Parts: structure tokens; sequence; C-alpha cells
């Protein structure tokens, strides 16, 4: 167990923030899946996020969940946590930084990822794509088990999404036209199968023409996923700090958290609520290397 409402001045169609009408909706969802014989993931939180998905639409939400229903079983994605070894991951984690340091103002989990040494020529030799999607699956399913559970015990409230920061500093703009499969990859799987767990999703050190060069990512995405994602130049800092507490804030993106070498540093610790014995519960510590 963990807190399972959303605060109340969040948005309504989010749990212990419904109306009537919205909780009809939910019931009536719940009712035709447990007529379909699904068992799993019936909790508020899951339909309430297909169906704000769907903008309520109960046909519509229902579709979305058999279609990600079907998805995970024939990925296999519920057992992946205990079936995907990315074992590559130190050599890729050099090339392409992806780490969590602490939570937002309203308690999310920060995410990073550093893209300035991203070569694709390297992690080719090291991986394949297929792989990477799998651990893009593997931090999607281990978020949901480990982080946000004890987010959620540290907030008070229920936390369902991330706050994400990614960092450009140093691409060469030339470079997205080689992404965008993977682009289209990552996002359709955000989209169809972790709807509504994108919470803010900054994007710093952007270089110039940049707006230009996402252009090629738009017709990947969503609308929902677009007004969440806020394009910022060398200037971010004050921005970062609306959306984290200096403490909780990395000292090379501005605030005052740091990490020691002890520990492995900025990259290679994972600090946060889900490593406190306070906040930790069933779930038990997230896997760690
Ligand atoms: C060799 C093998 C294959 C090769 C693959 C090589 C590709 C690798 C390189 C680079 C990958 C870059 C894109 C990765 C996409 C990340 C999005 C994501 O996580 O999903 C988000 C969906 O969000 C979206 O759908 C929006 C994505 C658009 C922004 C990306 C364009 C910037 C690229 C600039 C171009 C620079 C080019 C660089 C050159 C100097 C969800 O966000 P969230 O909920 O906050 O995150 C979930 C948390 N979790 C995931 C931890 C669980």
């Amino acid at each position: 167990s963990y807190p399972q409402n959303c605060p109340p001045d969040a948005l309504p169609g989010t749990p212990g923030n419904l109306d009537s009408a919205q909780e009809k909706a939910l019931a009536e969802l719940r009712k035709l899946l447990e007529d379909a014989g699904f068992i799993e993931r019936l909790d508020d939180s899951t339909l309430l996020r297909f169906l704000r998905a769907r903008k309520f639409d109960v046909q519509l939400a229902k579709e979305m969940f058999e279609n990600c229903e079907k998805w995970r079983k024939d990925y296999g994605t519920d057992t992946i946590l205990q079936d995907f070894h990315y074992d590559e991951k130190p050599l890729i984690a050099k090339f392409y930084p992806q780490y969590y340091h602490k939570t937002d103002k309203d308690g999310r989990p920060v995410y990073f990822e550093e893209l300035g040494a991203v070569n694709l020529h390297e992690m080719n030799k090291v991986t394949s794509e297929e792989r990477m999607l799998k651990n893009l699956v593997w931090e999607y399913e281990s978020v949901v088990q480990y982080r946000l559970p004890a987010c959620s015990r540290a907030a008070g409230h229920l936390v369902e999404t991330s706050c994400t920061i990614m960092d450009l500093k140093g691409i060469s703009i030339s470079s997205a036209y080689s992404v965008m499969s993977y682009v289209r990859e990552a996002s359709y799987i955000s989209q169809n199968y972790y709807p509504e767990r994108m919470g803010k999703f900054y994007i710093i050190n952007a270089p110039f023409g940049f707006s230009t060069a996402f252009r090629l990512f738009k017709p990947f995405l969503d609308p929902v996923t677009v007004s969440k994602i806020f394009i910022l130049g060398s200037s971010y800092q004050k921005e970062l700090l609306k959306q984290i507490p200096a403490e909780n804030l990395p000292v090379k993106f501005g605030g005052k958290s740091e990490v020691d070498e002890s520990k492995g540093g900025l990259y290679l610790s994972d600090i946060g609520p889900w490593r406190d014995p306070k906040y930790i519960g069933p779930e038990g510590e997230a896997p760690e290397a």
C-alpha cells in the first residue's frame, strides 16, 4: 500500500478528484473489463489514466487498455524486470547517461538523460535498437513498481508521473535525422502503453535551430505529449528551480545537490526516497547497478 489519491488541487479525472460522471465512467469501464476477463491493472489510477488519455470516452479507453494488455503479453512485459539482462549498460551509460536524482516540488521522480556524447556508431557496436527499447520498457516498469510507490509515500499523495530533464549540451543538430526511428518507437511505447506517465519534460542546453529539428519528431507525438515538453537554451536554471528545490537539484544544473565519489557520483548513484527505508515498502529497493 501507498497513497492512492492525487492532491485535490490536481486536475479532475485524477484519483480523488472525480465528479459523478467520471465516477460512472470509471465504474463502467471497470465492469466492461472485468466482463472481458481481465484481472490486473483495474485500479483507479490505471483506468483513469487510460480514460484521461481518451478524454473519458469509455469505448476508446477500453480499446486502448486491451491493446496494451495484448502488447504486455506479446512483449513479455509482465516478467521483463526478471527476464531482461541489460549487461551492456555500463558501456552504453558512458555514451548515454540515464539516471535519477531525487524529487520535484510535487514529489515526482526527477529523471535525467544527457545526449552530448551519444554516438550512434559506437553504441551500434555495443547494443541493438531492440535491446535499447527493452531497456526503456524495463525502466518504465521499474519506476512504476519501485520509484513511484516510494515517491507517493514520501509526498503523502499519489504520484504517477516523472519530471524529466534531457540535456542537449553539445549535440550536433544534424544528428536528429539519425534517431527518428528510435524516437518514433520510444514515443509509441510511452503514449500507447504508458499513457499519462509524463509530468514535465524539459529540454535544456538546446542548440540553435533545435526547435526546427524537433519538427522531425512532432509527427510522432500526441498533442498531450507536446504540451508537456519545454524547450530551453542555456538559461534553463531559473526555470528548473521553479520546478525542483535547489537542495534537490544537482549542482551541474544550477541547484545545490551533490553526490560523493564514494556513492558513485551523480551518474552512478540513484538517490531518492526509493532508497530511503522510511519509504520503501513491500516492493523492496529498486534494482541498482
Ligand atoms: C545502437 C542501438 C540503437 C541506437 C539508438 C540511438 C538513440 C539514442 C539517442 C538519443 C535518443 C533521443 C530520444 C530518446 C527518447 C526519450 C523519450 C522517453 O524517454 O520517452 C518519453 C516520451 O517522450 C517523447 O515521446 C518525446 C521524445 C522527443 C524528444 C527527443 C528528441 C531529442 C533528440 C536530440 C537529437 C540529438 C542526437 C544526439 C547526437 C549528438 C517519456 O518521458 P518520461 O515519462 O519523462 O520518461 C520516462 C521515464 N523512464 C523512461 C526512465 C521510465
